[PDB]
């Protein structure tokens, strides 16, 4: 008992239930925001969200949980991030 799984492939229609989404723990300078994201969903979400927050371009922003360097491509699913994993949302001269 738990048939977990969606169709999407084979005709694409109106489905109201949107995916498990959680609010995903980004640091700002010097604040927490929360924004709806799927695991499956690349950093990408977070990356253009916190750019438009900070006036910057997504091209600049880099995650960094702790210590490690986190990328727009890599996923929350492998990174394990979550409601408490937090990653900085640090502006660079990405040149």
């Amino acid at each position: 008992q738990g048939q977990e799984d969606e169709v999407v492939l084979v005709e694409g229609p109106t489905l109201p239930e949107t995916p498990r989404l959680f609010p995903l723990k980004i640091r700002c300078r010097a604040d927490l925001v929360r924004l709806p994201l799927r695991m499956s969903e690349p950093l990408q979400s977070v990356v253009d969200h916190m750019a438009t927050h900070l006036g910057v371009s997504p091209s600049r922003i880099l995650l960094l949980f702790g210590e490690t360097e986190l990328s727009p491509t890599a996923t929350p699913r492998t990174l394990k991030l979550g409601v408490a994993d937090i990653i900085d949302c640090v502006v660079l001269t990405s040149s």
